[PDB]
């Protein structure tokens, strides 16, 4: 994957609710390892299909984003949850 691109589609797409990690509408639902682990959304695939097809409050993205920019986004979002989004 690559991070440099899914960096540019979370500014684009995620930052307006996920900036610093955290979740403006949900605020226990993090991106924070720990949140995602028990949320059974630690995996590039559990993220790919939330992007893709949108959960409760937060909408979809399937019509917006490429297969390629969500698979880029995923690996982003695991990547800075490994570094606690320092
Ligand atoms: C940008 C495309 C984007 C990404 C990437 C993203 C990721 C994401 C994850 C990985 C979760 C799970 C977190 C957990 O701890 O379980 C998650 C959850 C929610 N999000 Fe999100 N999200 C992106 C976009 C957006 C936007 C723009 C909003 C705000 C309008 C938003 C909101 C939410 C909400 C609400 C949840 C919780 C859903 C639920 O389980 O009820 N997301 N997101």
């Amino acid at each position: 994957a690559d991070i440099n691109h899914g960096e540019n589609v979370f500014t684009a797409n995620c930052s307006a609710c996920h900036a610093g990690g955290n979740n403006v509408i949900m605020p226990e639902k993090t991106l924070q390892k720990d949140a995602l682990s028990t949320n059974q959304m630690n995996s590039v695939g559990a993220i790919t299909y939330q992007v893709t097809n949108g959960k409760n409050a937060m909408p979809a993205f399937g019509g917006r984003l490429s297969d390629d920019d969500i698979e880029d986004v995923a690996s982003f979002v695991l990547s800075q949850s490994e570094k606690s989004w320092n």
